[PDB]
């Protein structure tokens, strides 16, 4: 049962921790994406 | 069952992590790739 908490927690962290990086993930890359897309855009503005 | 719930923790952590993994990769490349091309579309444009 300890060994089973041991998962218990090894899986709760994996889980909160999963949580955690599945959402810094997303909203890093999704978020990074989009903006680094208005910097472009802009770049490209300049340009005229 | 414990170690396959461990196994199904892993594998969920592992999974979900996946999909993060993977979902990241994908934004921040694919975009990554065709932004930087724009980038350099642009030197051209200003070496002009």
């Amino acid at each position: 049962l300890s060994l089973q908490i041991d998962a218990a927690k090894v899986e709760a962290q994996n889980q909160l921790n999963a949580a955690r990086i599945a959402e810094i993930f997303n909203n890093m890359d999704l978020s990074k994406q989009s903006e680094f897309r208005e910097f472009l855009k802009t770049v490209a503005s300049f340009q005229q």
